[PDB]
């Protein structure tokens, strides 16, 4: 059992704000195979090229406003566990 209750609350929540979430796997595999029975070769040239990656994030403008306001909180009861009994809450003016 899983109790999540939120009463005349403000939040401001944010995950990795400028540069975010990068990933990059770089795995090429070679297996490339030169075979010779009985013959003649002359040289060889095993030259080949690696990858490019690249991630960039340059000119970024963010901004936020969050503004709450309440009159008043008064006279709740909030009972979020089980198993009770006889919880009162009581208010008089005059």
């Amino acid at each position: 059992k899983n109790v999540k209750s939120k009463i005349g609350s403000t939040e401001n929540l944010k995950h990795q704000p400028g540069g975010g979430k990068v990933q990059i796997v770089y795995k090429p595999v070679d297996l490339s195979k030169v075979t010779s029975k009985c013959g003649s070769l002359g040289n060889i040239h095993h030259k080949p090229g690696g990858g490019q990656v690249e991630v960039k994030s340059e000119k970024l403008d963010f901004k936020d406003r969050v503004q709450s306001k309440i009159g008043s909180l008064d006279n709740i009861t909030h009972v979020p566990g089980g198993g009770n009994k006889k919880i009162e809450t009581h208010k008089l003016t005059f």
